């Protein structure tokens, strides 16, 4: 298990543009097209991103192009980010995957806010941050998904994600 496999399991694949949890309008692996409620300009946004006229779809290899691209501006915010680079450097490779996942779905100006659990996974409390993970509305709205997140940090292993 890696990264790829991680995200793909918790964001899916879809080849047309699709409404996300939030209804804001995303396609291929969880790649954010706009928040705005317009069709059109989730159209225009699509075909800028791929570079041609796509009429709201795309394929396989395009979604793994936005894929590829999205994991690893994660991964470049994260480390640019003040907040972030600390905790993320202080883990071990599974949990700072988990790290990714919640910024790749998140932002990383949302998971900057989750400042004490930061602190606690800073401090290796994996029990304690944990709980306080899981006070947020984040595990409120996505519950299976944060489940999985908050497991891994809490591990240190890929069990959340066996077996599925
Ligand atoms: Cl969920």
């Amino acid at each position: 298990m890696n990264i790829f496999e991680m995200l793909r399991i918790d964001e899916g694949l879809r080849l047309k543009i699709y409404k996300d949890t939030e209804g804001y309008y995303t396609i291929g692996i969880g790649h954010l097209l706009t928040k705005s409620p317009s069709l059109n300009a989730a159209k225009s946004e699509l075909d800028k991103a791929i570079g041609r006229n796509c009429n709201g779809v795309i394929t396989k290899d395009e979604a793994e192009k936005l894929f590829n691209q999205d994991v690893d501006a994660a991964v470049r915010g994260i480390l640019r980010n003040a907040k972030l680079k600390p905790v993320y450097d202080s883990l071990d490779a599974v949990r700072a995957c988990a790290l990714i996942n919640m910024v790749f779905q998140m932002g990383e100006t949302g998971v900057a806010g989750f400042t004490n659990s930061l602190r606690m996974l800073q401090q290796k409390r994996w029990d304690e941050a944990a709980v306080n993970l899981a006070k947020s509305r984040w595990y409120n709205q996505t519950p299976n998904r944060a489940k999985r997140v908050i497991t891994t940090f809490r591990t240190g292993t890929w069990d959340a994600y066996k077996n599925l």
